């Protein structure tokens, strides 16, 4: 009465990372812009006295 | 008179150990299996992403 037995399957669950909860999120100012593919150039100006 | 005397017999008893009460029992997950001599090959499985 020889027989093979399966004793169980183990599968891990991935943990998802949100960017805001990282400490690196304080080094940038994120902002959404859907029409970014149409942008030729983008100008940002400074006036320092 | 000239008698001989026996001044007592000393006998010790054993100290029984159980495997679970040892701290080594934490490193295994014991399970009874009466039909173990009939097992030809047992397998475990993993699915890791």
């Amino acid at each position: 009465a020889q027989f093979d037995i399966l004793l169980g399957t183990y599968c891990n669950t991935l943990n998802f990372v949100r960017f805001l909860e990282l400490g690196l999120s304080v080094a940038c100012i994120c902002t959404k812009f859907p029409e970014l593919a149409y942008v030729r150039d983008g100008v940002i100006q400074f006036e320092v006295q």
